[PDB]
């Protein structure tokens, strides 16, 4: 099948972890072998033990008893940690190159599929596979071993018995299941016929609301009377039916007991035969019943974990970034043209954005006005090149962007917006959160002053080398885009994108957020979602954009007084 | 508890059947002695059997297996037999008490609950508690009497031995408890703080948005390698730990056998005892560890048996049928009068019926025209009494309802409807219900022609005699009307009331449904449901009732003049 070929896929992430396995291997084999000693020993206590009146033997028994304990807790405990520490180094492994090939590839990935199920496919799937795997490597070879060591004593002991008691039982369970199944058939019938009667009660019960009128209360508990007794009988017989099986498979079974027993008088095995040798092959058959049912089904649990490891290779091979530029960006002009560009959502329809022209010179601010969706965030995802647009082109300092590293255009440009994303790291190293060490403290803590970080960051614990609580445990709202903030400062990207649509206006101290805003994009171009006015009136350039389609353009004075949408969103407070 | 009073309860119909449970409690312990003394078989064929030269007992033992084991197959046989007739006739007796009470029992529950869930509890509940209690009876039996057995071999062949394991094993019991529950609880406890870094993953894989923007895929991957190390070393404690739990168990209960050993191993045993003996015990302990396991969950058996049990009784008494008065007409005038009659349907509110006035003599015919609700099925219930009314009055012939006996009043009325119940009986028998002897075939067969029955009944197989198929299988709606016509004709009751709403008018050859009708309500009194026209325009009276208030009444053409809402219902052909 195909599971094969992935656990050949496997050997070269397991190969250098083999002292591990080969340590378990032997464990495990001598785990089994002392299963089976032990059961080897029923034969001397029971043969030289009890009937002789010798007490060397019995008394020596419960030593070397504690010993095989001991042995098989010692090897069973070195056995299951070593499978743990491959497993868990085999995890370690595959989570990592599992993860470092998804920080590099497209957004539009986990945008598809939910993040829970996306972490569950690291951890859950990876320790469901080791799991899996491990489970059946360690079943084949200790039930392996225990069926090899179980049949060679069983023949040493009575090799005459062995042969008697093999072949007679498979079709001894040929039997009983040719019964079983003759039976469930006779039972299927009958249950299958005594739908009538049930019937014909359901349609008496539903004559209520007429036999009521006719007085035919007697007429209809006669028949009753009649469909009862016809009931009962069925019943009768389908409890007779079903309790005749038993029985014969327990004939059947003792059957088979009494032909061994008879055979065993036969001066054929008689010769050999002693009582304790009877004593163990019997309770040897007994025991191999079990490792026979764990073993036959090992198929199915190896066939899952393969399975699991397969919708894992899925992933780890789906695509990656598409990296085809090769020149680099020293610092960004500013200036930015989308001309005629025409983008639509991968797995959907109804393109969002269609034939857009829109100059951004260095230094100026464009705002763009319009409703919920708009197509804005669109925009602001396509300027720094989250997604690949179809058709239309963006000329960044006179030249295409898709013929630019990934890496330098994205540190060319900024983000900044309330659902920034902080993470389990300490407030200097956050602010920073790239190239920590290209950058002093002292630019740190300069930036965070000029952005007005340092009223909360001085006044709370730890300064400011505290580690952030996880999303935000220790920050808030206007704490986090005071962070962002700092972050835009400490990294001198000509480009910015501020969102604030999404952004609660009910916070206080907004004097300072504005002040720090106004002293941010001096000397630099940004993409302001207009929502807020303090960006909207002063702002140099206002362009209105409806379900994605560029409408109207112009200063706030202009657009007020064309009476367009601009003016219809300002009574709506642009909602 | 409460469940032995209603065993105690059910104990009187389970009575007669003595004999059966007598002989199932014999095979039964039989059945349980077959198999302890199969195991007390064990000790002479090791110790007088193999070991010796001596072969008789070897070669008599397949005679012996054989005829125990026909001894087991019969008395299981008998046991299972005698226990189904003892089931089969309390749930006959029972489910015909049940159902004879239930037709004696208003319609209110029929409307309360659905019929299809009714038959839940004439065939399963019944079948449930019957089962229940008789195997909670034989897990008592069989196995209290395997239980004896095992013990008296026991301690009849070793009781030195016997009672070291009855000794050893509680405490045995207690230390695995011990040892399982404080593991369970360090796993637990494991779980618990495995959580805290299981969440931490799913924490960066959300920064996909902000790690691409700043090329932190460096500082990402020394994270996640952080964060994977401190999954695996928590893994790694994880199975230590439930890799530890099991050798515990297992050397204690090794240890518990080599203690067992080494106190045989004393001359105060030894001297008595023997191969055989200690090897039936031990397999009677093997044997008896079932039993005890099963005989402790006869509780949780019998007590869903008996509270099956208790909500069949539920339903076995409850409301009947109000039989209050004790006077028997003869037959009906046909004048009926409702006064002020206010009735609110059970289990609800806003009462369908209020100040109702109407006055019906004999011979007169009304007919009632309103929306889909109107009343007019309530008026129907109510005159044949199906239910009670609340407040007001019905002056039937000048005299009460509640005042005259209810079979009397009901065997008066007369109800014809599309949706006349059909059954499982012969059309000959079905055109009278019931007093099927009171009536000749030659009065059967006028009042089917008359009825313009043997259009279509001489024409289909067996004549007047042909069984009706399962629901109507064979007969028609409009089949299903003419035979409740010659169902109504061959019964002369002076009060009749139709329903014509629920029918269907799309039906071919209504001219012979039209003639029967209009030679129906001939000299005696009908309440016809107007829906079809032509029995409204030749109606003796017209009533309008909306929202169950009587608001217009007169005949076709003084309400047409009026041009209320009979009129537009007229234009709408009444529905």
């Amino acid at each position: 099948l195909s599971t094969w070929q992935t656990f050949r896929r496997l050997w070269p992430t397991i190969a250098p972890f083999k002292a591990g396995l080969i340590v378990a291997g032997v464990a495990l084999i001598l785990n089994a072998a002392s299963d089976t000693f032990m059961l080897s020993l029923l034969k001397p206590l029971l043969d030289d033990g009890f009937g002789k009146t010798d007490r060397s033997v019995l008394v020596w028994m419960p030593l070397v008893v504690i010993g095989l304990m001991i042995l098989r807790g010692i090897t069973s405990y070195v056995s299951s940690y070593c499978i743990s520490w491959v497993s868990g180094k085999v995890v370690m492994t595959m989570r990592r190159r599992l993860f470092g090939h998804m920080m590099g590839m497209p957004v539009s990935f986990f945008d598809k599929q939910s993040t829970g199920t996306l972490l569950s496919r690291i951890t859950y799937d990876s320790e469901q596979v080791a799991s899996s795997s491990s489970g059946a490597l360690i079943t084949v070879v200790r039930e392996g071993a225990s069926i090899i060591g179980l049949f060679i004593m069983m023949f040493y002991y009575s090799w005459q018995l062995s042969i008697i008691l093999i072949v007679l039982a498979p079709i001894v369970s040929i039997a009983i299941r040719v019964v079983s199944k003759r039976f469930r058939n006779i039972s299927k019938n009958m249950q299958n016929t005594m739908g009538q009667v049930t019937t014909s009660a359901e349609q008496m019960l539903k004559g209520h609301k007429e036999v009521l009128i006719f007085g035919g209360q007697e007429v209809e508990t006669k028949r009753f009377d009649k469909v009862s007794n016809r009931m009962r009988l069925q019943g009768m017989k389908m409890v007779s039916a079903s309790s005749i099986s038993d029985p014969i498979i327990q004939l059947i079974a003792s059957l088979a007991l009494a032909f061994v027993l008879y055979a065993a008088s036969f001066p054929s095995v008689m010769d050999s035969l002693t009582a304790g040798t009877i004593t163990v092959v019997f309770s040897s058959m007994i025991a191999l019943m079990r490792p026979l049912k764990s073993l036959t089904n090992v198929n199915a649990q190896f066939q899952r974990g393969m399975a699991a490891c397969q919708t894992l290779f899925t992933i780890l091979d789906s695509e990656q970034e598409k990296d085809e530029g090769k020149r680099v960006i020293e610092r960004a002009t500013g200036d930015v043209e989308f001309r005629n560009v025409t983008f639509t959502y991968p797995g959907r329809d109804v393109p969002a954005l269609r034939n857009i022209n829109l100059k951004i010179p260095a230094g100026k601010t464009v705002a763009l006005v319009g409703r919920s969706g708009s197509g804005k965030s669109t925009i602001a995802s396509l300027i720094t090149r989250f997604y690949d647009i179809d058709e239309g082109e963006i000329l960044m300092d006179g030249h295409d962007l898709r013929e630019y590293t990934l890496a330098s255009l994205r540190n060319q440009v900024a983000l900044v917006s309330q659902n920034v994303h902080l993470f389990n790291d300490t407030v200097a190293n956050n602010i920073a959160y790239a190239r920590t060490e290209q950058y002093s403290r002292e630019q740190i803590e300069e930036a965070a002053r000029m952005a007005y970080a340092m009223d909360f960051i001085n006044k709370m614990d730890n300064g400011l080398d505290t580690v952030i609580g996880e999303n935000g445990v220790l920050l808030s709202g206007g704490q986090r885009q005071r962070i962002a903030i700092a972050r835009a400062l400490l990294r001198d990207s000509p480009i910015l994108i501020l969102d604030e649509a999404t952004s609660a206006l009910d916070t206080e101290s907004e004097r300072a957020i504005q002040a720090a805003l106004d002293e941010l994009q001096k000397n630099r171009t940004s993409l302001v979602i207009a929502h807020r006015l303090s960006t909207i009136e002063k702002a140099d350039e206002i362009v209105v954009v409806e379900d994605g389609v560029i409408v109207e353009r112009g200063t706030h004075n202009d657009l007020l007084e064309h009476r367009g949408v601009y003016a219809q969103l300002h009574k709506m407070q642009f909602g």
